[PDB]
């Protein structure tokens, strides 16, 4: 049949070469199985590779190329397989032929929310690199890509390679040090490129273009909680069409060529209205500035006047979110939440008043709801509250401090030891889920837990 991938394959090992197609392989199942072990995709690209050398050799077999895969995808299904595999797979391990190549190939992979990649001394790396070059190149591929995976993969490939030319050329340098700082300066802008686009583009796999959409409508209003909705709902409109189109695009510069203008448009729109914009807008280049952007904390939320949940119908047009938006916008430039757990809340709220337009009678039905809506929000909300209480205003040892005279309120007969167990966990829940930027998957199960938590 279409030997469409047999010979995209080909072509690619003739043209890139062995070593090369290796490398390009190392890259692209590094960022397909973020879990999988150096071993695991070091093997899963050795028997890649020899497949693939032998099945385009001339003389090979009219249906070399599908007899070997099916192969491969056989030992992913065996227990304790060298391969890595994906979540799910021994799922599809029971079923066979056709579902098998099928529903294996659905499977897909979770964002990495926690990067454990830090770059080595210039000691260390021309230690690792004279001692085998090789392996310390294998190493590096897999590490950074299974790291920053959601980045492209041509800017992986292109990062990667660029690197690896520096370490090549600096350790063999007779000045190290000033090889070093002169060439990382210059590969600085793809660095922050890649690292910049896995983060955000991890966000928008983890939330789906909706949820995103929302997700930074929320941000902008805590950063500026001063402006007015006209001033960011364009600006998180335009940020999540950016990533929509990124993030699900193939191009390596698809993200450093849509920033310049968006950075134009935000500093445009909101240089002027407060302090902190006006510093981001005050960097150098465009990336530069939606960084700062992106780190800026929630800023100290001023107590504006409540906002009523949008019970009423004009909120049943689907191609209209205005209503929706300005509720958002409102609620989140006022009350002092994580966005991780405004976004939460919010779904299932906006949702809810969604199953009251088209019914029997709508007014009676929003009336219904409206109470309990309003009930289980401010719950929820306060809840939330008291699990991140005294986080952001106060150091982490001291916030420590004040955590454990709560808990001791609320447990008069504990021990110092269970004390401190509590202690212990809560300050590592809020070290992770109470802050603007906090990890949507990681925290989504982590709050649901605590919100449960009688402390």
């Amino acid at each position: 049949g279409r030997d469409y991938e047999k010979n995209k394959v080909c072509k690619e090992f003739s043209h890139l070469g062995k070593e090369d197609f290796t490398s390009l392989s190392l890259v692209l199942y590094s960022r397909k199985f973020p879990s999988g072990t150096f071993e695991q995709v070091s093997q899963l690209v050795k028997e890649v590779v020899s497949l693939t050398e032998a099945c385009c050799a001339e003389g090979a077999d009219p249906d070399c190329y599908d007899t070997r895969t099916s192969a491969l995808s056989a030992k992913s299904c065996e227990s304790n397989s060298p391969f890595p595999v994906h979540p799910g797979t021994a799922e599809c391990c029971t079923k066979e032929g056709l579902e098998r190549k099928l529903c294996m190939a659905a499977l897909k992979h979770q964002p990495q929310e926690f990067p454990t990649y830090v770059e080595p001394t210039n000691d260390e790396i021309c230690e690792a690199f004279r001692k085998d070059p090789k392996e310390y190149a294998n190493q590096f591929m897999w590490e950074y890509s299974t790291n920053y995976g959601q980045a492209p993969l041509s800017l992986l490939v292109s990062y990667t390679k660029s690197y690896l030319s520096m370490v090549g050329s600096c350790c063999t340098s007779a000045s190290p040090t000033v090889c070093f700082l002169k060439e990382r300066l210059q590969l600085k802008h793809l660095s922050l490129l890649t690292t910049l686009s896995n983060r955000v583009c991890s966000q928008y796999a983890a939330y789906g273009e909706k949820k995103s959409r929302l997700s930074n409508l929320i941000k902008l209003a805590q950063k500026v909680p001063t402006a007015d909705l006209e001033d960011v709902l364009p600006l998180a409109e335009d940020i999540t069409n950016i990533l929509s189109k990124c993030c699900e695009s193939a191009s390596e510069d698809c993200m450093a060529k849509e920033l310049p203008e968006h950075t134009v448009k935000l500093c445009d729109n909101l240089s002027t209205k407060n302090s902190k914009f006006e510093d981001c807008c005050q960097e150098k280049t465009a990336m530069d500035v939606f960084v700062c952007t992106y780190f800026m904390p929630a800023a100290q939320l001023p107590e504006l006047p409540d906002v009523e949940l949008p019970t009423n119908k004009d909120v049943c047009d689907p191609g209209n979110t205005k209503v929706m938006d300005k509720y958002t916008f409102e609620l989140s430039r006022r009350t002092h939440l994580p966005e991780v757990f405004l976004s939460k809340v919010l779904e299932p709220t906006l949702k809810s008043l969604g199953e009251c337009c088209d019914v029997e009678d709508s007014t009676t039905c929003f009336n219904a709801k409206g109470p309990l809506l309003k009930k289980e929000l401010s719950s929820f909300i306060d809840k939330g509250q008291e699990l991140c209480a005294d986080y952001s205003e106060n150091t982490f040892t001291e916030y420590k401090k004040k955590l454990a005279e709560r808990l001791k309120a609320k447990l008069p007969d504990a021990t110092p030891k269970e004390l401190a167990k509590l202690v212990n966990k809560r300050s590592d829940f809020a070290s992770n889920c109470c802050s603007i930027n906090s990890p949507p998957l990681y925290c989504d199960s982590e709050i649901d837990a605590e919100l449960k938590n009688i402390l």
